């Protein structure tokens, strides 16, 4: 951050944030390109993967900068342009989590993207390390959250839904719908089990049905379904909480 001995000092910590802001804008523009299109081709799915990997590495670098309660770097990031990058990634996550999850051909992209979300939340926690009551970093982060309230609301609804999925699958109704251990459960069976759950609204029901993938036998593997959707939901939700 500060080369004390040198005559001229360059803030590598802030240059990292500048590159993060540029790669965020690139990812956001590429998302805006693919949002209208129903399907993402192989080339686009590869470009997303490479960009997400780069952003993940940058987030890890920033986390390594700010951990070890390095207060100077914490304040530098707090007053830098990090907040715009984070608020853009929040929008990207909030909309891609509902776009990709519907289609079963971008599960790997969804995994990479929710890993990027985990790293961003980890960086936010590392910023919040060594906090004080009524701190400036807390003020900045709450202002960011207020700005991105809609995106965080959508993300939190997504996580609450896929965390209640576990209780739904642990319900006795589902246990008697699947007395045997195969678990390969029909689409209508899952739909009526959800209707019996009484914890899922109508819109939640259509979203689960859309995100639910079935074979030609019209029967679904709930074990793998709940794995894929619950486990990232669980860990990212824990970090957000």
């Amino acid at each position: 951050r500060t080369q004390t001995g040198n005559n001229t000092t360059v803030n590598i910590i802030i240059s990292t944030v500048d590159y993060l802001l540029r790669v965020q804008e690139s990812i956001s523009d590429f998302y805006w390109y693919y949002s209208g299109k129903d399907v993402i081709d192989e080339q686009g799915q590869r470009n997303f993967s490479k960009a997400i990997q780069v952003a993940k590495q940058v987030f890890n670098t920033l986390t390594e900068y700010i951990q070890g309660p390095c207060t100077g770097n914490q304040q530098s990031l707090a007053h830098s342009r990090l907040w715009d990058a984070v608020v853009g990634f929040l929008h990207v996550f909030a909309h891609m989590q509902m776009k990709l999850s519907q289609d079963s051909s971008q599960i790997e992209l969804l995994k990479e993207l929710m890993d990027l979300q985990k790293d961003m939340v980890v960086m936010l926690l590392s910023m919040l390390e060594g906090n004080v009551v009524n701190g400036t970093i807390g003020k900045q982060m709450v202002d960011m959250l207020v700005e991105s309230s809609n995106n965080v609301e959508m993300i939190l609804k997504f996580f609450d839904m896929f965390l209640k999925l576990k209780d739904l699958t642990s319900s006795d109704t589902f246990k008697e719908y699947d007395p045997d251990g195969k678990g390969v459960i029909s689409k209508r069976d899952f739909h009526k089990a959800m209707e019996s759950h009484k914890h899922y609204t109508q819109s939640e029901t259509e979203f689960l049905l859309s995100c639910a993938e079935t074979d030609e036998n019209e029967t679904l593997d709930y074990e793998e379904f709940v794995k894929r959707f619950h486990e990232p939901a669980k860990d990212i939700g824990f970090n957000v909480a």
